[PDB]
């Protein structure tokens, strides 16, 4: 009844408040059910309100200096609008403490879409997490107490940050992945191929979570960004003297992958050669022309292909493409090592290298005949079995660049 004690009180009341949480905090390392902070916080209000009317009221000289006192600890204890370290005390804890279990709970959640395998549900709330995150941490800094501040991060805002980063993969493929479906339905391959890169370059990574479906939506990004490629032909390169490589950008329909839709000339001038077959790679896009006619060592030859079409449907564009034809010259020739292995069939052809004059490795366009103080199979496999050496000799056919007769050790 006598002011100096209402005053009194409601000051004992608004600590009160704040001891509720705090006190527990600091005791039992545990947090207060959130509705006894809600019902102190309500208690503190209603004692503040109650000592400013009862102040007004009989405060006499000391009504001022009681209204302030009062608001001093109001809004040092349980709360202030934008408050500063340490004010609002009872105000931020529920702030943050119920910013804390929204988390938790939004954790819980996201489990729970995983657990039932269920993507969009999982992308959803990882935004939303990622939001809370990012932006609403500061809530937690308002907080009074690097003890408790502390305490609410570890209770409950560790595990939901571990959740989402272990699901970042996952959400980036899934978006990339629709990006890229989008980029093509809308007609940007630039927009799809750098989506289906990102794809690419996360998927091995997605959880267990929805990998199927992840993996089944690469896929089908994948697949559906090829269909809108046009069919190209990539390049012609010479083989030997009488066919041709050519390379293509997708697999062709075999069936128009013919002769008679290749034409070869003779770079600049009229002479024209004929194909006599086309043998294509199941492997898809290379096929081996070969040529009827033969073709002249240092000469360019331009090839025109016309007429074909995809292993399923698109036309390729009448395509234009040149090859120059170089016959290397050997200029010598030595085995790798001064010993052969001991086995019942060595192929000597794996043992010996072939140079040009600047001393290049030629690696291919030439044949190899050999002599042994071996029987030869194919011309070029010796028995080296029980033997400590052989004699061998390479020369490149039919040219003058030769090995010699050379005895080689057997050993391995």
């Amino acid at each position: 009844t006598d002011v100096a004690t209402v005053v009194s009180q409601a000051k004992a009341q608004m600590k009160e408040a704040y001891y509720t949480y705090s006190h527990t905090v600091t005791e039992t390392g545990q947090f207060p059910d959130i509705k006894d902070v809600y019902a102190a916080y309500n208690k503190a209000k209603q004692a503040y309100a109650n000592a400013v009317a009862v102040v007004n009221k009989a405060g006499g000289a000391k009504k001022d200096a009681y209204l302030a006192d009062l608001q001093a600890i109001y809004e040092t204890y349980v709360f202030k609008a934008n408050p500063k370290s340490g004010e609002a005390r009872v105000a931020t804890y529920i702030d943050a403490y119920n910013y804390a279990t929204k988390l938790d709970k939004m954790r819980q959640e996201l489990k729970a879409a995983v657990d039932a395998k269920d993507l969009k549900k999982a992308e959803e709330l990882y935004h939303k997490i990622s939001y809370e995150l990012k932006t609403r941490t500061v809530i937690l800094d308002r907080v009074y107490g690097q003890s408790t501040r502390e305490l609410l991060r570890s209770t409950f805002k560790a595990d939901a940050q571990a959740l989402r980063d272990r699901l970042i993969y996952d959400i980036t493929v899934a978006m990339k992945a629709r990006e890229a479906q989008d980029a093509v339905k809308a007609g940007n391959l630039d927009k799809a191929k750098a989506a289906l890169d990102q794809v690419n370059q996360y998927v091995s990574k997605v959880t267990d979570a929805f990998k199927a479906e992840l993996q089944k939506a690469a896929q089908d990004a994948k697949a559906a960004y090829e269909a809108a490629l046009t069919p190209k032909v990539e390049s012609v390169s010479a083989i030997d003297s009488t066919s041709f490589k050519v390379t293509f950008t997708k697999p062709v329909d075999k069936a128009t992958a013919i002769p008679k839709n290749f034409s070869i000339t003779l770079k600049g001038t009229e002479t024209k050669l004929y194909p006599k077959s086309v043998e294509v790679s199941e492997s898809g896009l290379t096929a081996t022309v070969t040529l009827y006619d033969t073709l002249v060592d240092g000469k360019t030859y331009t090839v025109v292909t016309s007429g074909l079409k995809d292993t399923a449907g698109k036309e390729f564009e009448t395509s234009t493409n040149e090859f120059t034809y170089n016959k290397p010259v050997p200029a010598s020739i030595t085995f790798n090592f001064n010993k052969l292995p001991e086995d019942s069939a060595v192929d000597l052809t794996k043992y010996v290298t072939v140079k040009d004059a600047a001393g290049n490795v030629i690696k291919s366009g030439f044949e190899l005949e050999f002599t042994s103080s071996e029987k030869l199979t194919q011309g070029k496999f010796i028995n080296t079995t029980g033997k400590k050496s052989v004699i061998v000799n390479a020369t490149v056919k039919g040219t003058n660049v030769t090995t010699g007769n050379v005895i080689l050790a057997v050993e391995d």
